[PDB]
């Protein structure tokens, strides 16, 4: 229901710290918390990925297609047009 989550950059760099989300969080909704986390001027759209598959729909949808012993799971963000 609830997932404690950690933002990760494509480099590997973590950003923030964990926090719950439910799991039927949108990639809208976690663009929203990120580029809040990113505090930037120019705030672009981002993508995100959990274990090598996109977010398109919602954590859980994507979550589904794998799979859970993790305690944390990492968020991997990436910059899109």
């Amino acid at each position: 229901q609830r997932l404690l989550v950690q933002f990760q950059d494509e480099g590997g760099q973590l950003l923030g710290s964990p926090f719950d989300v439910p799991v039927d969080i949108t990639p809208d909704r976690l663009q929203l918390v990120c580029n809040a986390l990113l505090a930037q001027e120019d705030p672009l759209p981002l993508a995100f990925f959990v274990h090598d598959a996109e977010i398109v729909s919602s954590l859980g949808k994507t979550l589904e297609s794998q799979a859970e012993t993790e305690k944390v799971l990492d968020i991997i963000y990436q910059p899109q047009a």
